[PDB]
């Protein structure tokens, strides 16, 4: 049949619940994750009230197709949820309990401007759209939001799984939609990222610093541009782990300002070269001497600056 | 049944609406962009009027199946659209008003010619085939074409939803089939393209112009060729961010230049070379010492008249 | 039901017809191609014959389920094609006007020995099984045989959409079968594979010519064999656009005599510091400079001789 | 119809056993494998108890519609199950032996800390939640719990299929739900490891030992650097066989050493030459003699210390 | 209804054929390959029996809900196959003739030890499990096994499609299963093997042994450690097509010798100059001599060996 009836002139209030029981493939690229968990619902159908020592127990149970289900859908996913119905109870005084099986890919918006230090927050919405016989509500049966203990994203620490429990209701191509925020709170548990990207990026660097104990142009020219090489090489085999964000990243800002650096260096290998065959052996080896404190404390300060402008 | 009567002889008028729920996946390789929208639909069905006064209730509601609804298609979907019936609702004078959410994978042609600074208009035509007992043509209906404000594309900033008012209308296998344009316009938000590949880019080809305060064959091969190397690896390593075309990029004229940049840096150094070799070091001297000067504004002159001949 | 019965002794003629709607994901490497299409069908059914004046209707529309319809298959598919019927319409003759619309992946042959001056005909070839009642044979109504002018495969100029109106009616497992073959005409468009792949390619060749030039035996082996270095990561740059074939292609006999020139470039480089070392510069010289020709020219030839094996 | 009712006021057990028709895609990065399998269920229902001998019949089949079958799904799998019933059978006293074919993706969490002499344990949880008339219990039917001998996953050894007999019953939502863990044990039989992996990369490395047997500055920073760029490019290609791992591995940890051993190799051939040129070529000669048994025995040393802590 | 009973006490004879019509998709990494093929069961059913006198026909067709139709499955398959009934034929003795198109990915292990000289046998394994009523076996009706000429999988001669007529009978699970192997045969055609693969990594191998030519351990070094990138940049570069395997392949063995070649010449580079650096001449002069001859022969005799070795 069609919704229920009111008993005054409120609207229909749909008590939702999520509860995580997978989590997995969390593409960093698209901004979605997928989510396998139960979506339990729950109101009140006067016209399914019945009398229990009249019936022979206290709840019955129905089939999808025999009793009206609110239209519940999610904003945010990429295509409808495969959803199992797994069970519908009606309790005596007419409140119907709704449970399913569902799996979704979510599409929720990433931020990562601190990568590898970053923390996320991901979405999923609840959605129902109002009818013109009465005005649908959804709210939040806290008992009914949870999550599996060993919910896992690999390289993440699962934070909480909550709801703002106030719904976001609004109008919408003529007609009232009631919206409900569930959060998934994830940080990211990168550990070998120091010795995988950080670490064999700054030896390389490094190696090419050996260019100011060095008179020779020729030496000096391998150094900076072999490492530098190494460095684009390097990033190539790291770029895997790396977000590809049309923005500026904080480990983007570092990578950056190490391609600087090279450039820098060769400028020194340059610039003590000309002196020397000037004629001007004296400022060549002032140039070199001072490099030598100059681009470690100067690396070593803008990282400091980078840091804390991004955290 | 089948389609409702004409009053007289005219067509059937099917007033459309979009609204966009989701944007995700544009593929620019694919050239083709998943949604995630509303799909309104308006029509009258004389055969569904209804007096209120007898009925008591103002408007009612259908299943698909009771009543008659348009075919409407998508010309440049892949596959069929994954639809599902919000809802269906009639007024006395036989109005329907059908409401569907689709999820969709949407084939655009995209013209990367002015990337990173290009913009694209996506397109989304619906379209109606007429029946033998009348013609069926499709309108706009402006209240019902929006999208959410939420609706985001990583890199690109959404500029515009509407629609093209006027349909189109045409012959097609001996049947009359109305056509509509909805237009999703995007522009390119790439701040980190600067940071991320020309500058580095430019780094590469600015040490290789350092081969002109050089004598040493032996160093400036290694300085040109290396850097040429380097500049190669990191293509390789920035891959991914261009768009692979069969047409010639601005952001691909700027690459091909740097590669000219490289040969002609090369002929200078083997020139160079070979006149100091063969007693004239007053030529080859003066050559370095033009280069040092020539490449920038050489390579700034034709910067310049590339980015007049793109935009 | 079952299939309709002959006037006399004759087989039953499938009227067929496809016109491309949209075509998408030409796959090099899988040899499929996608399409979104209609396929229109017409035969005689004298069972479904009505009177018009009784009928009230001038055409009578029915259900897939509600009439025969011939089981039409595709020969080369991946998977059945998704199909939808748009429309059956039936006139009072027992004419069944059938109308679907269909996508499906298509796998057809293709022949990359002229990459990238090669063109394709794909084909799309339609199919019916006869039954033991009587024959079914496909026939072309090329009325209902076209292509929308929007129809695209980036990087292609698509030529033609044709049907071979004879179809190949043979026998299949004791029964007749009646096939038609459909065909798409492409040529490849590639304006940027000069830019792209073969000039940068040749300036790293010509570099390596620049030690014909040359004494310098450490110089020398630095230009052959870092330019062989830059030419191998340029190659993996545009491995990519190169199609991955059992069998050579025109591209890939160019990038093979490139692999050649910088094999000989070392030989000769080998050869003239062997001479220069065991006293013989006359003949060092003379070799070096008959290189300065030599190379270019053989190159030249080569390449005209390669043209003319391949077209 | 509904559950079958308790003689007394016991749970129903459902006996399960899984038995692995095939086994494939074990994909180490989305940490999920692909299974097809039986799912064999049984249970007593009185309702369908008969007599054998008024029914003349020793076996009767069912159709899934016409009986109570449980709800059985699986936890840790991607999307539900694509499951076909192949046989449902009663005997006399109202045994049930369903049998099914499914095939699944499961998600089972991997370690990588001991690649590639790591094994793993596959796990498939099997679920059933109670209704409101009966709780049910699931239980292990060892005689149907097995693996076709074919059973195969490309690179390892496919050890055992078992479960764990005893449930993990608990309540979640307000309802008792029975849990069952089967466990696919695998071990990793990579022998083309060693000629594939390490052995060209521990040759890479030993040539940039032979900087111990020379004092030409320029040849040992073109042997250390050189060599540096030769590793970095033999692990981008060697990367596919390695995992994205957020943890530090024992391949990863060997790979990180070699690291840092290129740069200790840089700072010896920099103090070396830093010392010759400083007039202290004796200094620079027992250091260079040194490193020669050094460099060997530290790296044996330091891999003795990993595979320690590792194993 | 259920299945057809004996004459006398025999099982029943399903007659089996598969005619392939498409073959694609062969994923050397999966060990999988799509086929597209028709499959025909046959077998008696004498309660279908009927005599074409009184009855009105010599042959009636049947829709698969209306008759008993065994459950044959595939063993390999990933997910169970797609497949439309073409048609169902009941002669007047009760022989139903089954035909349905079906497509499916088939699980088929293979072994690249011998790559790109390699045959395989792709294994198709049809399966039936008897029931209570009856046990089943399949039979081979080798005028219903064949394959379309077109049958094309790029880079492989398809020599021969068969099927072992002897089926494989035995127990699982407390029933008889009956099992039958389908083989298609292939044998790799990977001409460009050899300019693609083979001849660009021999040239720089002996680009490496130009070594022997020269005396300057700078120009030496170069060389050797140059050429051992290029061939890492190559190896990348053929990466894509190479087997990806936990065993040692053919070409695997050429390429891991390869490295060993290369590790060698740099112990003879680093000997030479060590011996000339030591005041020995003599002796450098002779090994670097001798390795002229050496290292081509020694190479030949180790390929020999090696191909011997595997075939």
């Amino acid at each position: 049949v069609s919704p229920p009836p009111p008993i005054a002139d409120e609207p229909l209030t749909v008590n939702t619940g999520i509860y995580l029981i997978e989590s997995y493939s969390l593409d960093d690229c698209a901004e979605t994750f997928k989510v396998n968990a139960f979506l339990s619902l729950s109101w009140k159908d006067r016209r399914l009230a019945f009398d229990p020592v009249r019936s022979g127990v206290r709840v019955k149970t129905y089939e999808p197709e025999a009793i009206w289900i609110p239209e519940i859908r999610f904003v945010n996913v990429e295509n409808a949820r495969d959803a199992d119905v797994v069970d519908i109870s009606v309790s005596p005084d007419g409140t119907v309990q709704y449970l399913e099986r569902f799996s979704a890919r979510v599409l929720s918006p990433l931020d990562f401007r601190r990568y590898p230090f970053d923390s996320q927050t991901l979405h999923i919405y609840l959605i129902v759209r109002s009818v013109d016989t009465r005005n649908i509500v959804l709210a939040v049966d806290l008992e009914k939001v949870g999550k599996n203990d060993d919910v896992f994203l690999t390289g993440w620490d699962i934070e909480s799984f909550t709801a703002v429990v106030k719904p976001a209701n609004f109008a919408l191509e003529d007609r009232l939609e009631s919206k409900l925020d569930y959060q998934l709170r994830i940080s990211r548990q990168y550990f070998s990222y120091i010795p995988n990207i950080i670490l064999p990026m700054l030896f390389i660097l490094f190696i090419s610093w050996t260019a100011f104990w060095s008179t020779s142009y020729e030496a000096n020219v391998t150094l900076v541009v072999s490492t530098l090489i190494a460095h684009i090489a390097f990033n190539i085999l790291v770029e895997t782990c790396l977000p590809k964000t049309p923005y500026m990243t904080y480990t983007g800002a570092i990578i950056f300002m190490i391609y600087l650096f090279y450039f820098v260096a060769v400028i020194e290998v340059t610039v003590q070269h000309y002196l020397k065959v000037e004629s001007q052996p004296a400022r060549a080896a002032s140039i070199t001497r001072a490099s030598r404190i100059a681009f470690p404390v100067v690396f070593l300060l803008a990282n400091i600056i980078l840091a804390f402008l991004f955290f």
